[PDB]
């Protein structure tokens, strides 16, 4: 890694994502392979998601992804804005079909024709469903790997209620998971948040959201989204139910969605990764441990390196032995920090017979030598630390990077070295429109639950600043 | 359910997958719904699977979907009839693209070019990656749930290797695997074999497959396979790397590929499947028990609901997935013909009475069976009796394909064998001028299966052929 991330991020964001093994690229613009590397960390995610959202009674699924030209049309779902952002299926073979067929952007135009179906009676509501699957949208806009891309990988959840209570439950504590996917398994923080008129989803009632500070950019980025529906979706769809005290009245259900995409992998990399590449936060990390040799009788070494086996394994303990003769242990070195191993094990004869190996920290560099025994609880320990470490530092650095202003004058004055900031809001689009032309420029990002301090007349505090 | 299977297969498959809530319909052809209750297997599948592949060393990740037109045009890796089945993307919104855009419908064009760049020398073998995905085929061949759709969900495992004992080697382990899916986990009997040459890939060396019977059709179906694909992909997408000891001879990978797909669900419908619905293998049954509660006062009501709240802890308790239907706005008789479609394996009645006398009832899904068991053994036999129930439906099926599979040396024979619903073991050729023949000849069609590893009875001494000398017993029949 030579590229430098405070001078040249893009640069220094392809190599360490490259030489890393996460991603390799393809011959279309905008997609990406996940290698294995990458793939885990979205599987420890998908792991812990899943569990989560079962304890809520939502259940997993798998919708079409071709979504009927009549389907795409029913209502403004979307206005045409987001038209472009669809790849049509126009013919099989050379043979043109019938009628062209579209690429799920999104799932709602699929799943609500099904849930009208499902939905018979008031004993038929929730519904609560998920799905992990890949979504495409043709994106106009630069494209970068999980940050932007034209597929990617995702769970959506769509969820309709009886009533509005249940529904505004359920929004409230998916945006809770996701805070915690990003607080808990990638030690990033995040504002929890409500997006303005013009950010919200044209098709909801109020959108949610998380929001992450990437310092290397000073911009910021959506993270995950949680929006309740109202009735937006059961009016266009038809869900409704007999009224069950009411003769002949039919009520529309309420509906909510909410989303989290591999964008998360970015982030993570745009937040906890230096100079020398990668850094995996513990709690994801494929290999929290891997265990080095350094420096015949030499099988000797190779046996205290498979001592740490189970001895690592038995703690349940993510280890991996690089006992490769292939390689030389600098290369290992150099090799696994590159993928953000929070623990190099290093075994070196000198410590075989002091009984004692060396530990070196993925974040701070720190080397700790550790008698031979103490491994399970001290490695057990560092790892614990590593993770905090990883979210306090990046919690210290929004500290930093997100303040007060609610002047025009010093909002700008502090924009544009490198901020993100709280201002008293009107709330109305046009406003909104003005204030992204004057510091050109910085959208909306949400307008936090718990904001600065208390406070055209302002509505609300609301975190403004340059985004993805 | 209104059909019974045995008189009108395909509206007795359409009305037990849909009322026991596995599918919904689409409005786009050969396009299904999986719903929690059908997707469940498929988790459950996958579960299984990716274990087992991880003890081989293989890792999963994703490649795109999309194939450009231009990785497509380089290299031969099908041959011209595949070309109908797959979709193209060509236009954005109202934006017709400048170049055309390919959806997978196998993934060797857009994984073998990174292989390339990922070997550039003998240490960087094997690569050994999988990836659970959708695919796109535009099926010609008339589509049914979960049999042949034309989007499905798969594996597709891809290996790269130095030496073929390597390659070889894998090929038939992970075989083992598909057929340990169908046996250990689906209850349902499968036939290893290698496809003729008319059958196989034609791009790979040779390749591997297991087939399943449906009795209820006389029809088999392919329900994995399993390629050794030698260097001819190797060569074409330059997978290679110098090795130092060997200078100045250029080395191709040795590889593989091999998928799984949900028509394994189709096949265990179709195989355990009855006239009262789906029948669950204990071993996928997302719900192996459900408890169901079956006047007088409100506290004791919700003395009724903590008893059957504490068995369905007792049974987490013992790794049992467990159910209980406490919904009041249904009958008990109601929730028992609901979970019965669903093809719940055991259904638990708690009454007041077998409170009291601190009992509880099970009834097989599998046999119909009812049983009173003490309050104590709940744990025990309830496991017990899922572990009957698994292999009750693994040994039916497995003595209906006894009995529908046998040898015949004779066309004559291989024809009426055949016609009373069976699959047949004849003397073979293997040419694929005769497989023709024999495909239009028993139409007026029999296609072959497999060339069974372990044959019914042993071929030749100069024995010959159902037309040229017999190369291999070669399993024939109907298919899906
Ligand atoms: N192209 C993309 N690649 C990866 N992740 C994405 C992409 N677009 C959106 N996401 C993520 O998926 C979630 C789904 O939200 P949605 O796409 O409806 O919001 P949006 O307002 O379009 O977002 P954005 O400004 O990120 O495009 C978001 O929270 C975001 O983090
Ligand atoms: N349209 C489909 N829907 C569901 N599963 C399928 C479909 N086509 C193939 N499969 C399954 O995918 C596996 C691997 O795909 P493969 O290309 O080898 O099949 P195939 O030879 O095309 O199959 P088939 O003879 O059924 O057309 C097969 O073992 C089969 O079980
Ligand atoms: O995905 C959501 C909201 C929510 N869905 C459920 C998961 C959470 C997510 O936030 C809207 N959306 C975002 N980016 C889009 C691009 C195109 C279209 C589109 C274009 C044409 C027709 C059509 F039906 C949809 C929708 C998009
Ligand atoms: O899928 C396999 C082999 C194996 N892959 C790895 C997983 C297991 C599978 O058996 C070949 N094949 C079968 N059905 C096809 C339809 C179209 C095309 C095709 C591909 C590219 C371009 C094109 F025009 C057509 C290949 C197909
Ligand atoms: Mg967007
Ligand atoms: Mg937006
Ligand atoms: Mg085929
Ligand atoms: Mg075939
Ligand atoms: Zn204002
Ligand atoms: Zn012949």
């Amino acid at each position: 890694l030579e590229a430098k991330k405070e001078e040249n991020l893009a640069d220094w964001y392809s190599q360490v994502i490259t030489k890393s093994e996460m991603i390799e690229y393809h011959d279309i613009s905008g997609c990406y392979i996940l290698r294995p590397w990458a793939y885990a960390i979205w599987e420890a995610i998908k792991d812990f998601f899943d569990a989560e959202i079962k304890k809520l009674g939502v259940e997993n699924c798998y919708f079409p992804m071709f979504v009927s030209q009549s389907a795409l049309e029913k209502e403004k779902t979307h206005v045409a804005d987001f038209a472009p952002e669809v790849a049509w299926v126009t013919r099989s073979g050379k043979t043109e079909l019938a009628e062209p067929i579209a690429i799920r952007p999104t799932s709602e135009t699929v799943m609500y024709p099904a849930y009208a179906k499902w939905v018979q009676s008031h004993r038929d509501l929730p519904i609560k469903l998920n799905q992990w699957c890949n979504v495409v949208r043709w994106e106009f806009k630069h494209p970068q790997p999980f940050l932007r891309t034209r597929e990617f990988l995702w769970q959506e959840g769509h969820s309709a209620f009886a009533t509005m209570e249940e529904a505004a439950e359920e929004v409230l504590q998916i945006l809770d998971l996701y805070a915690q996917v990003y607080e808990e398994l990638l030690a990033i923080p995040v504002v929890k948040g409500r997006k303005t008129e013009k950010e919200k989803f044209a098709g909801g009632d109020y959108t949610t959201t998380i929001e992450a500070f990437i310092s290397a950019s000073g911009r910021a980025i959506q993270g995950g989204t949680s929006h309740h529906l109202g009735q937006n979706f059961s009016k266009m769809f038809e869900i409704v139910f007999e009224d069950p005290k009411i003769p002949g009245e039919k009520q529309f259900a309420y509906q909510n969605s909410w989303g989290l995409t591999t964008r998360t992998i970015g982030v993570m990399t745009m937040v906890h990764g230096d100079n020398m590449g990668l850094v995996l936060p513990p709690r994801v990390a494929c290999v929290q441990v891997v265990i080095i040799p350094c420096g015949e009788d030499k099988e000797a070494l190779i046996a205290k390196c498979n001592d740490y086996r189970r001895r690592l394994l038995s703690v349940n303990i993510r280890v991996r032995a690089d006992l490769r003769d292939n390689y030389s242990p600098g290369w290992k070195f150099n090799h696994w920090e590159l993928k953000g191993v929070p623990i190099r094990l290093e075994v070196g004869p000198r410590d075989m017979k002091s009984c004692q190996f060396v530990a070196v920290r993925r974040d701070t560099g720190e080397k700790l030598t550790v008698a031979e025994n103490e491994a399970e609880t001290k490695l057990q320990a560092i790892l614990e630390d590593i993770q905090v470490t990883l979210f306090t530092r990046a919690s210290e650095d929004l500290k930093t990077h997100m303040v007060v202003a609610n002047t025009m004058e010093d909002f700008q004055k502090i924009l544009d070295s490198g901020k993100i900031v709280q201002i008293p809001f009107c709330g109305e689009i046009d406003c909104e429109d003005w204030i992204k032309k004057t510091t050109a420029g910085a959208k909306s990002l949400c307008i936090p639950f718990k904001p600065l301090c208390e406070l055209n007349p302002a509505k609300y505090y609301t975190l403004f600043g340059r985004s993805y």
